[PDB]
């Protein structure tokens, strides 16, 4: 067996901002809603800025676990729409946002 031992991996503080660029018929639907249901849950910030044209940003911010459930979630579970092409990008804040809402 084992003798010597470590641990890792524990939300503490700071948190990376995750551009997601939803693409397609998004529009309309709960689309920016159900993205708020889990990052409200996962305790996460920013805002979903549906500008009615189809392409719609998001600037969600996440830490590790909390990123990872948050991603994870979306495109396993994709909107009851017609997702053209979800190209997000991973990044970094500048600034944390005051909670998340939507447009």
């Amino acid at each position: 067996g084992s003798m010597k031992k470590w641990s890792d991996t524990e939300v503490f503080e700071m948190l990376k901002r995750m551009y997601a660029r939803v693409y397609g018929l998004v529009q309309g639907v709960g689309f920016r809603k159900f993205v708020q249901i889990h990052a409200i849950r996962l305790g996460i910030k920013g805002y979903a800025k549906n500008l009615p044209d189809g392409s719609v940003e998001v600037v969600a911010e996440g830490y590790e676990e909390a990123l990872s459930k948050l991603l994870e979630r979306i495109k396993q579970g994709p909107p009851a729409a017609e997702v053209e092409k979800v190209d997000y990008s991973f990044s970094e804040y500048k600034g944390e946002f005051e909670d998340f809402e939507t447009y």
